[PDB]
């Protein structure tokens, strides 16, 4: 019950643009994990066909970002509809959450959440309205922790969906070990009563 309902859908996406209302999902990556981050099920790493005449009128950020990192080809060469991909990720987290109880989680994954809203509402369904968003953490840090924030780990950034969920919880991991209060656990308890 409450550890099925402690899980996170971890998302990560890239898209044509930052314009809600001209672009669209080009790949999308998903993975479940429980209430204390560790990777419990993989899901889907889609590619997702899009119309070249969007790809070719994308920013310059754009092209030069999905370029080099080969998804502009990739998309041009998918067979994947939106609608087939966000039956496959909703197919997932059926399998693997309670309907409604566990929230998106990523960083800054609310721009996640704005283009699924509109582009895969029966997957957004099956979640919750609430998010982890790892960079509310990242921006408390900033502010509350600047000597430990020095350490966070470096992100390669390379705007791919999967690799970028693996950063994301490792961010989230180093906030969890060096910012959060430290709590008792089945070791030191074991140490406790020897000594
Ligand atoms: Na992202």
């Amino acid at each position: 019950g409450e550890s099925m309902a402690q899980r996170m859908v971890w998302v990560d996406l890239e898209m044509t643009g930052l314009d809600i209302e001209k672009d669209q999902i080009i790949e999308m990556a998903c993975l479940i994990t429980d209430s204390d981050l560790n990777i419990l099920a993989e899901g889907p790493n889609l590619i997702i066909k899009q119309p070249d005449e969007l790809l070719d009128s994308m920013s310059d950020w754009c092209k030069e970002h999905h370029g080099k990192s080969g998804l502009t080809k990739a998309v041009k060469e998918s067979t994947i509809t939106l609608q087939q991909a966000e039956y496959e990720f909703l197919s997932f987290v059926r399998q693997q959450t309670p309907p409604g109880l566990c929230p998106l989680a990523g960083n800054s994954v609310h721009e996640d959440k704005k283009f699924l809203d509109k582009y895969m509402p029966q997957f957004m369904k099956h979640l919750h309205y609430r998010i982890i968003d790892v960079s509310t953490v990242k921006e408390l840090c900033r502010r509350w922790y600047p000597e430990e924030y020095e350490f966070a780990p470096k992100k390669a950034a390379s705007h791919r969906a999967l690799d970028d969920i693996s950063e994301s919880i490792k961010e989230l991991q180093f906030y969890r070990n060096n910012i959060f209060k430290k709590k008792i656990d089945e070791k030191k308890r074991k140490i406790i009563e020897n000594g």
